[PDB]
C-alpha cells in the first residue's frame, strides 16, 4: 500500500504545516501537524476542556462506530517550545492520503496549553518519530507510520514541504519526479527516539564550505533551524545590523536586508536554503525589525533541522531495519 497527502502552511510565514487526516467511521477529517520530532497522534476532541477550544475541528469518538476506549490508558506530552497537552486514548481507524491503519491509538485531549488553543488551524499532531517516545501509559503505543510499515510497498515516508506553498507527505514510495539529481542517504541514530543524523558542515552565502560535524534532528514540527552558536553567529555576521536580542528571544535583522543563503552538508552533498526562507518577518506588526529563521540551539540541548531546512529538500525518512535519512535538492 501507499498514501499521499498534501500538506499546507498554516499562515504566510510557514509557521507550521497541516495535513488532512481521516479518523473514525464515518470519517471525521481533522487537519493535523505531522511532527517527525514526536511520537503521539493526539487530537482536539469532544473531551477537550471547552474553554481551551477556539475554532479547531474536534474528534468525537462517540460518533465513530469503530472507536474503542483504550481502557486505563492516559497520555501527557510537553514539547520543546513549552507547549503541552494530555488526555485519554481511543483506538480507531486512521487514514492519511488513502493509506489506512486500523486500531491506531488516537490520543484524545482533555487539556491543551494556550499555544494550541490559540492556533485555530491545528486540530492536533501526528507524530512520526520513533515509537519509543510515545507517551501513552501504561502501555506505550505505536505511531501511524510504525503501524502502517508492514503494509507499505517500501518502509519509508517522505516530506516535501513547500516554501509559502503546499507540499506533500508520501507513505510507502519515493516519488522520483519530486526531486532533482540524486538522493544522498546518511546514518540515523535512534538512541534518543529522533531522526538524528550528522550534517557534514555548512556555508554562508557564497562563502567557503566549513567541514564540521553537526549532530541534529530532522524535525518537521519545529519551524526554524537551530544550530550551534558558532554557526549561527557566522551566519548573522553577514547581515548588516543583525543582532541577538534577549528581549525578542533570538536573532533579529533589519527588514530592509537581503539575507544570504545557508548551505548544509549531507555527506558529500549540499542542500542550499535560499535567504528568503530565513525571513520570518516583523517581530511585531509594523516593526522594521525582522525575526531570523536560523537561531542558536544553545540551551535547547540539541540541534534541530526544522522546517526552514527541510523545506529546501526532498527528505526521505527510511524506516527499514536500519533507519536512514535521505536528502535531495528539488
Amino acid at each position: 500500500s501507499t498514501g499521499s497527502a498534501t500538506t499546507t502552511p498554516i499562515d504566510s510565514l510557514d509557521d507550521a504545516y497541516i495535513t488532512p487526516v481521516q479518523i473514525g467511521t464515518p470519517a471525521q477529517t481533522l487537519n493535523l501537524d505531522f511532527d517527525t520530532g514526536s511520537s503521539d497522534l493526539w487530537v482536539f476532541s469532544s473531551e477537550t476542556t471547552a474553554s481551551e477550544v477556539d475554532g479547531q475541528t474536534i474528534y468525537t469518538p462517540s460518533k465513530s462506530t469503530t472507536a474503542k476506549l483504550l481502557s486505563g490508558a492516559t497520555w501527557s506530552i510537553s514539547y520543546g517550545d513549552g507547549s503541552s497537552s494530555s488526555g485519554d486514548v481511543y483506538t480507531d481507524t486512521v487514514s492519511v492520503g488513502g493509506l489506512t491503519v486500523t486500531g491506531q491509538a488516537v490520543e484524545s485531549a482533555k487539556k491543551v496549553s494556550s499555544s494550541f488553543t490559540e492556533d485555530s488551524t491545528i486540530d492536533g499532531l501526528l507524530g512520526l518519530a520513533f515509537s519509543t517516545l510515545n507517551t501513552v501509559s501504561p502501555t506505550q503505543q505505536k505511531t501511524f507510520f510504525d503501524n502502517a510499515k508492514a503494509s507499505l510497498d517500501s518502509p519509508v515516508f517522505t516530506a516535501d514541504l513547500g516554501y509559502h506553498a503546499p507540499g506533500t507527505y508520501n507513505f510507502g514510495f519515493i516519488d522520483t519526479t519530486a526531486y532533482t539529481g540524486s538522493i544522498t542517504y546518511t546514518a540515523v541514530s535512534t538512541k534518543q527516539g529522533f531522526w538524528e543524523w550528522t550534517s557534514t558542515g555548512y556555508a554562508v552565502g557564497s562563502g567557503t564550505f566549513k567541514s564540521t560535524s553537526i549532530d541534529g534532528i530532522a524535525d518537521t514540527g519545529t519551524t526554524l533551524l537551530y544550530l550551534p552558536a558558532t554557526v549561527v553567529s557566522a551566519y548573522w555576521a553577514q547581515v548588516s545590523g543583525a543582532k541577538s536580542s534577549s528581549s525578542v528571544g533570538g536573532y533579529v535583522f533589519p527588514c530592509s536586508a537581503t539575507l544570504p543563503s545557508f548551505t548544509f552538508g549531507v555527506g558529500s552533498a549540499r542542500i542550499v536554503i535560499p535567504g528568503d526562507y530565513i525571513d520570518f518577518g516583523p517581530i511585531s506588526t509594523g516593526s522594521s525589525s525582522c525575526f531570523g529563521g536560523i537561531q542558536s540551539s544553545a540551551g535547547i540541548g540539541i540541534n534541530i533541522f526544522g522546517d526552514v531546512a527541510l523545506k529546501a529538500a526532498f527528505v526521505v525518512f527510511n524506516g527499514a531495519t536500519t533507519p536512514t535519512l535521505g536528502f535531495a535538492s528539488k
